[PDB]
């Protein structure tokens, strides 16, 4: 006698990966899942699990994989989703890895504020005086912060790569006993650059 023949899944991405831009519109279609039942029964296609079910629906009678809820790679990179198909004898089920594409949806960060520095004021031309970091979560260019002073300074230097900030003229307390600087941290991304501006505030004392 005849058993019935299950559907199997013929997607080519269940082998290895698929890949989602962070950036894709809620309601856009991720991909579709395609089966065969060698018996011609009509299949029905879910994904089942809270979360793969939170973030991705499916057409139950095309096996279009809808988006559902936005993506954050910087808080969710990667997804273990379960697909079924059934032929309403019996439901196939097989994972696949979905991975979250980045884009360059970040400023960098500062962290530690209030930036505040106290030398005294023959600390000399070269001296090292405070380390600026930004962070930037994105990937690639978009998340490699360079840093400068804007507007820049004839006293102090910032290094581009390092955020080293130096002393580069000779100071002198009763000319100027405070100076308020501006850093500005931008990624280095290609078309759309994101940067962010902080104060650093550097205190001359004097020596008497
Ligand atoms: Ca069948
Ligand atoms: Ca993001
Ligand atoms: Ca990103
Ligand atoms: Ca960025
Ligand atoms: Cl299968
Ligand atoms: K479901
Ligand atoms: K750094
Ligand atoms: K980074
Ligand atoms: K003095």
């Amino acid at each position: 006698m005849q058993v019935n023949r299950l559907p199997f899944f013929t997607n080519h991405f269940f082998d290895t990966y698929l890949l989602i831009s962070e950036d894709t519109p809620v309601g856009s279609s991720v991909t579709q899942l395609l089966a065969r039942d060698m018996d011609n029964d009509p299949l029905v296609f879910g994904v089942s699990g809270e979360e793969a079910s939170r973030f991705f629906a499916v057409e139950p009678d095309t096996g279009v994989v809808w988006l559902r809820q936005p993506l954050d790679r910087e808080t969710k990179s990667e997804f273990t989703v379960e697909f079924s198909v059934s032929d309403h004898q019996g439901v196939i089920t097989r994972k696949v890895n979905i991975q979250v594409g980045d884009v360059n949806d970040n400023a960098p960060t500062f962290h530690n504020q209030p930036y505040s520095v106290r030398i005294p004021e023959n600390t000399p031309v070269g001296t090292p005086i405070f380390i600026v970091n930004a962070t930037d979560p994105d990937l690639g260019a978009g998340g490699s912060v360079l840093y400068s002073f804007q507007p820049p300074s004839p006293f102090f230097a910032i290094d581009s790569a390092r955020g080293i900030v130096t002393v580069i003229q000779e100071l002198d307390y009763e000319v100027t006993q405070a100076y308020q600087l501006t850093v500005n941290a931008t990624d280095q991304d290609k078309t759309r650059p994101l940067s962010t501006l902080a104060n650093l505030a550097i205190i001359i004392t004097d020596l008497e």
